[PDB]
């Protein structure tokens, strides 16, 4: 007997799916992937369920200002997200204390601008929290109301709850290998060398993108086994595989992103504006995309600004990670030019073919390039034998007008010509998320 309470506004999208008024009481049974089976409260009647529309009643996930699952970095971005006010604030599960918490709040000076402040949220021993010894609370509700009504000591008197858009629904049960039909192919976003990309609707109720690949590029096996790895690389940070059909010409079917790739992201009028700190944070998005990459043992092969792509509110996820595996070099793939952009690609990759994590780093350090100047080219004024016997004799591209030096560092460090000597994702991911707050502390510690 699991108890379970609703959260958002869903009818179903299937068949076998109950509805959700925003409020009600639920008990689940099966708890398989993401949809979940649950004994309801209108009436005596069931069904499966989204999990990431529901709650147990018991915890904090009911509260509007509680927000399970992100990190600091991501509570910061959210917060900091157009639409928030001062005081904006949430409480999250502490990353630097197990079973903790940690409060959030949107703050502003002259100096510094936007800023969020952390703070840790102490939990006594018999029960209750607190941030300052002298104002203890039973709930974490009693913390709130309190820090509502003044700020005491808080750098702000907490205002509203971070804003928060309505979840993605889970993708269907079962539905990895699914039939072209199911599929309409709507508008033509773009054509490349070995396929097109497809905004398209599934199953007449959802939103998807669609890569169509060209006949004779993939063979079905081959692809089949390395998607089945793909869809495994969960992350926020990057592009989501839904599906597959598995038929040539093969389709790949994934979250659709409504800025396109951060190349004509930062090639249009709204991407070309976006400020430096922004830039970075770009940056610091995709290095957390491949720090998890390289935990899990992956290899992107062709990271580059065209293969990541922008949401409507400028998360940047990385797409293709793998794909360039299994696309094969044959007569027909052949006629389309180039498997690999030289400029883009490690030497060690170009020379003798290796590639790995520390050639997708090099890739990285001109990606870097690319974010800074907006989407020039690499190596401008260049041809390509030029880049590769100038990289040669120790030669790299210029720091640009508009990039701070401790950025150029980071890109000179990823384009090492001895591999090993380049730096981990892990450690590029650290540098660029505390790039403005090297020099702070990461709580506050009030009196
Ligand atoms: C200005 C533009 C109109 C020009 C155009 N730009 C193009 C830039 C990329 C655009 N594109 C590509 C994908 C995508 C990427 C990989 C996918 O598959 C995989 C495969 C493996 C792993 C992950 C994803 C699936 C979808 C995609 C998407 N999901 N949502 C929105 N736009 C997308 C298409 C236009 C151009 N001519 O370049």
């Amino acid at each position: 007997r699991i108890i379970v309470v609703a959260l958002y506004d869903y009818e179903a999208i299937h068949h076998e799916d109950l509805s959700f008024q925003k409020g009600d009481q639920m008990v689940v049974l099966e708890e398989s992937g993401e949809w979940w089976k649950a004994r309801s409260l209108a009436t005596r009647k069931e069904g499966y369920i989204p999990s990431n529309y529901v709650a147990r009643v018991d915890s904090l996930e009911t509260e509007e200002w509680f927000f399970k699952g992100i990190s600091r970095k991501d509570a910061e971005r959210q917060l900091l997200a157009p639409g928030n006010m001062l005081g904006s604030f949430m409480i999250r599960d502490s990353e630097t204390t197990k079973g903790s918490y940690s409060l959030s709040v949107r703050d502003y000076d002259p100096r510094q601008g936007d800023t969020v402040k952390h703070y840790k949220i102490r939990t006594l021993d018999n029960g209750g929290f607190y941030i300052s010894p002298r104002s203890t609370f039973s709930t974490l509700q009693e913390l709130v109301d309190h820090y509502k009504k003044g700020n005491d000591g808080l750098c702000q008197k907490l205002s509203v709850p971070c804003m928060s858009s309505k979840p993605q629904k889970p993708w269907e049960k079962d539905a990895w290998e699914i039939p072209r039909e199911s599929l309409k192919l709507e508008k033509k976003l773009g054509a490349g060398q070995f396929g097109e990309v497809w905004m398209a609707t599934y199953n007449k109720h959802t939103k998807v993108a669609v890569k169509t690949m060209k006949p004779g590029s993939m063979s079905v096996e081959a692809f089949l086994a390395e998607a089945n790895v793909m869809k495994t690389l969960q992350h926020d940070k990057l592009v989501k595989l839904h599906a597959v059909v598995t038929k040539e010409p093969i389709y790949i079917i994934t979250e659709f992103m409504a800025k396109g790739s951060l190349l004509d992201f930062l090639k249009s009028d709204e991407g070309s504006k976006q400020p430096l700190p922004k830039l970075i944070d770009f940056s610091a998005q995709i290095a957390e995309g491949m720090a998890f990459i390289e935990q899990r043992n992956y290899i992107h092969r062709d990271l580059r600004a065209a293969n990541i792509l922008v949401s409507a509110s400028l998360v940047c996820k990385i797409a293709d990670f793998g794909l360039a595996r299994v696309i094969e070099d044959n007569e027909y793939t052949a006629r389309e030019g180039a498997k690999f952009p030289i400029k883009w690609t490690a030497p060690e990759a170009i020379n003798f073919g290796s590639f790995t994590i520390k050639s997708d780093v090099w890739s990285f350090g001109i990606l870097l390039m690319e974010i800074v100047t907006y989407g020039r080219i690499p190596y401008p004024g260049m041809s390509n034998p030029e880049v590769i016997r100038a990289l040669e004799r120790g030669y790299r591209m210029p720091r640009p007008e508009n990039c701070p030096e401790e950025l150029y560092n980071i890109m000179m460090r990823c384009w090492k010509n001895r591999p090993e000597e380049r730096p981990t994702f892990e450690y590029i991911q650290s540098v660029l998320d505390d790039f403005y707050t090297a020099t702070e502390s990461q709580y506050e510690e009030i009196p």
